[PDB]
């Protein structure tokens, strides 16, 4: 083993649909991280924490209306069981539309936790008091309406898994990518990429990355003090663009 | 049948990992939309469009480096097959970090398409010229780094599926939710929700929704001309908060 013990990442998941998480535990990079014991994902289903005959996991809101909520007791007890399995040091995160917006900076923070517990909401969500009593942080992957927190949870897992030691193995938008063939339906590859001049290629790729970031996500540049070369190349691209 | 024919939604998916999409075709609302033939998700794997013995689906970039790309030919041919199955009127979308930021307004646009083709990238992504020749629009679910476009694609599907006629059955942040019990670890439900005065409950919920939106996602209010009642309640919440 090249990777030290205690650097593996453990992620507890609370969800009404545990089998959804096969999408990340059995495929791609995260699937290989699980297979090589670098990442462990353990799911608990609130349905297993009910006591009525029909395993009711939703409840009606105080004040009335069609907006169903997750039943507090089965959800709370699932979280407590996850906390027990995790031991001390587990951060409990609720995937939530009203959470702090997830960005790469936020991902970097969350990835510093060896133990995470992710709570996935269904219906209209969870009781507000559970957030105060059980939840440490709320996070959102975007401003749009979904039907569950499972997909955002898997997104979070996918993003933090890249930080696990032993996996593979800088946040700015990528330069345009080119692979075979040399001419695709009449469209040619930029000659510099065919040139074999790797110092020229390096400068070109960096410049194209800065320009594209500037044009499509200028906000990403607002939290960075760019290097002298990057500032020089960006200024060139800005002048050439206009 | 209560739902008219031709209102069902068809979504073609291009992905190296088709089985991941069981997460949305077999569970929750989207799973029920598929089971009731309101939503159809059809996947094509670029691996089935290779011709070498080992079904190679990645390629090396012009200019060198460790950044692998999707091989153009198998990906392109999968897209063409999806286009053929869809017929005319299918919009091809590439799930991309450099795409237009997905929000609920953007979701509403995409949901106006009866036919969608979603292209999921792996590795460092796809050839730039394929975007020009095959892709209609690029979309991003957020500014953070992932390992694949499948999860964003499933997020998009989940969000647009809510617009399908026959499914269930306003974008602002929700008011705090409360369900049983009345007192949770000492924390009580706001008395108005217990009161049975539904006109008071209506005003309270609306006010709490506006205040929370104002405090956590003030940008969501910037594209709306609020109603007289909403402006009145928001002004009250703002004054009370400060
Ligand atoms: C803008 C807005 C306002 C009001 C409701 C909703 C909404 O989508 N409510 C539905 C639920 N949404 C999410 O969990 C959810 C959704 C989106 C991104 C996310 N990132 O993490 C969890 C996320 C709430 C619990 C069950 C599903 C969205
Ligand atoms: C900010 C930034 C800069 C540079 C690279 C990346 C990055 O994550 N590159 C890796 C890939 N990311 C996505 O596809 C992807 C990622 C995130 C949201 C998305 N919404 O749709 C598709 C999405 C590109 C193709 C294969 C995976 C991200």
């Amino acid at each position: 083993g090249l990777v030290p013990r205690g650097s593996h990442m453990w992620i507890g998941v609370i969800s009404l649909f545990p089998e959804m998480f096969k999408a990340i535990t059995e495929f791609g990079v995260t699937g290989r991280a699980v297979k090589h014991n670098l990442l462990k994902v353990e799911c608990w289903n609130p349905r297993d924490f009910t006591f009525d005959k029909h395993k009711t996991v939703d409840d009606r809101p105080y004040g009335g209306g069609p907006g169903m909520l997750m039943m507090v007791q089965p959800l709370r007890d699932a979280i407590h069981t996850a906390k027990a399995a995790a031991g001390e040091g587990a951060k409990v995160i609720y995937l939530s539309p009203q959470g702090r917006k997830l960005d790469q900076g936020g991902v970097t923070e969350l990835a510093q936790n060896q133990k995470l517990i992710l709570v996935c909401g269904r219906y209209e969500g969870i009781d507000e008091r559970l957030i105060q009593t059980e939840i440490d942080e709320e996070w959102s992957i975007g401003d749009y309406v979904l039907t569950g927190g499972e997909l955002p949870a898997m997104t979070l897992i996918d993003a933090v898994a890249r930080f696990i030691p032993g996996v593979l193995g800088d946040g700015l938008l990528d330069c345009p990518h080119y692979t075979r063939p040399e001419v695709l339906e009449g469209l040619t590859v930029p000659p510099v990429l065919m040139s074999g001049h790797h110092e020229e290629i390096r400068k070109w790729r960096l410049k194209q990355s800065l320009q594209r970031t500037w044009l499509r996500r200028p906000e990403l540049l607002e939290g960075l003090a760019l290097t002298d070369e990057q500032r020089k190349l960006l200024k060139e691209a800005q002048a050439e663009h206009n």
